[PDB]
């Protein structure tokens, strides 16, 4: 028989800052290194790009009605460096905490719980220009000043938080694939930034247990569990490389201050491993967290990879190369769809590392198209909602303690590349790519499956 | 890539058990184990074979050490017979049975061969279980860590490889869940109770043996399995998931972390099979780390979904896992997987979990030897399995394992728990069968010259 979910399970939702506030200029902001990266003609489709995206800024007050009438018990969102500090350090800007201040106690005010995300990718372009953001040690204490004001401002208020969301997406796709800022196409690199951020969020977990001692603080991972493609003895010895190199690198610092050796080897035998200075490992190993965030979409299926091999698919030539699984599901986009995929990372992470997990992320985007009568009906993302809900109840029911569920996303949002037609809201946003239209909320059919969700306390599926 | 040689102190070892090879069960006031007794119930083991005589090890120790010092062997595991020590399990310590293993250890020491002592190898003496049923009791407890201390205090000055328990996992599914070993017992809450206590037995001598030997190295050997999936149906993911969990990391997380892992612990809880836990317990798991990882390994398993009306051939645990055969590894000639690949996996594993150096305490292949005209054995067989076997711990320690070293399973023949003489294991052939002892001689079979080759060239011939 499966086990309920725990009376207090924080059924969420969940956006960041600049997919969703626009106002990306007003009350003294300043530039994020995304302001600016997005401005790049041909970088992003049709143009698009976070001056506006969906208005938040202005329109807070109908999103959080919107999540009262849904009965939300948890809003994860992401707080703009550059709204608090326009130049990265310096000075305090009072009227960008006044809108997160604004924004809490809205939710306050409606029963809803806030988690606060204090790094979505948003560094302020100051930091970059100033020493490089997170290429600078500088970064740390940048990052830390930061934190402190808002665990200041707002940790009375705020139990849960999460520091950096999906540092191996920043870091990757910033320094490794150029897809993000800064542009960057170097391992080593990336490795640097990636051990500068791993001191950054050790920093802000020991601030936090200072200035918020009865909060919860974690960081959040964009979790692909890895499968091997079958039994030959090659290829889950490529899964052991590949879980290792694509996961246990992030998430064992996180849980236990230390890197995989055998990935630190391989990285060391390229020059490619990162500096490590006297103390880090000391701040490394003193920074647990209380939960791991997990953002989810997708596992990974690997097979053996010949050292003059593959480096479509992608992997590491001698250690692993990616495969199409054969036995999952697609979306319309070829985004693999493996609900027992969740179950399993849930699994895995209480396994190695006994720790409770905030379900950060997870959802479907796709084309929803608006009906007359302001009707969407996206029977695709109750299923898709569902079937991972379902799993999660399996792991809970297994013995993993899963905290909540922050389904990606509560309104339609701007997407980092792609624009606006593939949706990811409970409550569609009537703007496109080309036209804010009337920015209007509309619920869509997924609103109300939620909401009986929530009601039933996932009862009812 | 460049192959990382093997370390300059490697331990290129060979292996045995005191029950599989001593013989002299009743000799120097040697006590009645729990296998001296069961091997005689009538059924019990293939032609009535027992421990009796064995290979008459304890008599022919000089002659197979001197063996071992032709083969150049840097290390010889072996265990301790607790009978020959306490022939009650406690009370009055036995003085012939220490001179035994102090003549032993001497016999080593003088031609260069490390010993690796095992305190443990399935044979609690007979009279603990009838006191009190031998590991079911927290009696164990104390009465375990007196015999442990006894040897740590009397040879701890030249041993500094100690394991303690070895292959836990077999000795109390064996004996309390498939009643194929001793008590004979076949009762799921029995078992989890009996290796509970095992595992704060263990704990208590590893905090005994900070004590008394501190600059010796010591740790718990599983007989280790790594589990594969099938393939990449996230339900057979999953059920490698429990698999690895419920067979392997039970065991090796206690021994690295003091902690049942919690899947496998709610399951059992679900099925009322939990173990009772005292106050202490977890501080005295939490505070026995060990040196290294002992680990016992010879194939792979390979499982898949198994639904909660599924196998209980085939065998696995509904709702969690059931084994499948491999179709991309080799088998023995008795169904076992030939996996040397899976070797390197465990290591990996072991290193990447629990950061721990491992010291490979027990690999071979058994088969049936012919000795052929001029006293000849042509083990090619055996050569192939051990140095393919070998070529993948090179790889792990390429990789980042911190291997200690490698026991050949085993040094000579010697008899198996249940099934007589004929599977044979060694290095050198013992001339004896299931009906007789022959004349018990010892001869070198072809691998012998083999891995003589392997530890003069520190593992660059194979
Ligand atoms: O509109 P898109 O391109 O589908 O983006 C949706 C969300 O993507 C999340 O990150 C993804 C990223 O898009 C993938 O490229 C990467 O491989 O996986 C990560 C896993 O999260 C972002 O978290 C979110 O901000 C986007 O809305
Ligand atoms: O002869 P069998 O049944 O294959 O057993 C071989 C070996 O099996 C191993 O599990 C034991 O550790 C050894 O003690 C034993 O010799």
């Amino acid at each position: 028989h499966l086990k309920p979910f725990p009376p207090e399970f924080l059924w969420g939702a969940a956006s960041a800052a600049y997919q969703v506030e626009g106002a990306w200029n007003e009350d003294g902001k300043g530039l994020s290194v995304w302001d600016v990266f997005a401005k790049q003609p041909g970088r992003t489709f049709k143009g698009t790009n976070g001056d506006v995206a969906v208005d938040h800024y202005h329109r807070y007050q109908e999103d959080v009605a919107l999540m009262a009438e849904m009965g939300l018990k948890a809003y994860r969102f992401s707080v703009s460096w550059s709204r608090v500090f326009p130049d990265g350090n310096g000075a305090v800007n009072e009227k960008g905490l006044d809108f997160y201040d604004r924004l809490i106690e809205e939710l306050r005010n409606h029963g809803i719980e806030p988690i606060v995300t204090l790094y979505h990718w948003d560094v302020p372009q100051a930091l970059m220009d100033a020493y490089g953001a997170w290429e600078s040690r500088r970064i740390i204490d940048d990052f830390d000043r930061y934190a402190v004001t808002l665990f200041q401002r707002f940790g009375d208020r705020v139990k849960y938080w999460v520091t950096l969301n999906q540092q191996n997406i920043f870091i990757s796709f910033g320094y490794r694939l150029g897809l993000h800022p800064p542009g960057v196409k170097d391992m080593k690199r990336m490795y640097e930034a990636n051990h500068i951020a791993n001191l950054a969020n050790a920093k802000v977990i020991q601030s936090f247990r200072h200035y918020v001692p009865d909060g919860k603080i974690g960081p959040s991972f964009a979790y692909s569990p890895m499968y091997p493609y079958d039994s030959r003895p090659e290829n889950v010895l490529a899964f052991e490389n590949a879980e290792e190199f694509q996961n246990h690198w992030w998430m064992d610092v996180y849980a236990w201050g230390m890197y995989p050796q055998a990935a630190w080897n391989y990285l060391e035998s390229q020059g490619l491993e990162p500096t490590v200075a006297p103390g880090d490992w000391e701040l490394l190993q003193a920074a647990k967290p209380d939960f791991m965030g997990v953002n989810y979409y997708q596992t990974t299926t690997v097979e053996h990879n010949p050292p003059d091999g593959v480096g479509t698919s992608s992997g590491i030539p001698g250690l692993f190369k990616t495969v199409r699984n054969p036995h999952v599901d697609t979306t319309n986009w070829d985004w693999a769809i493996d609900p027992v995929g969740l179950r399993i990372g849930l699994r895995r992470i209480a396994n190695r590392y006994q720790l409770p997990i905030l379900i950060t992320e997870n959802g479907l985007g796709e084309f929803d198209t608006l009906e007359p009568g302001d009707i969407v009906n996206d029977d695709y993302r109750i299923d898709y909602l569902r079937r991972h809900v379902q799993e999660i109840q399996r792991a809970i029911t297994d013995g993993v303690d899963v905290l909540g569920y922050c389904a990606w996303s509560f309104t339609d949002l701007l997407s980092w590349l792609n624009g606006y037609q593939k949706r990811y809201g409970f409550v569609y946003v009537n703007r496109d790519d080309e036209s804010e239209k009337d920015l209007r909320r509309i619920k869509k059919k997924s609103f109300y499956w939620y909401q009986r969700v929530i009601e039933t306390n996932g009862a009812e599926l």
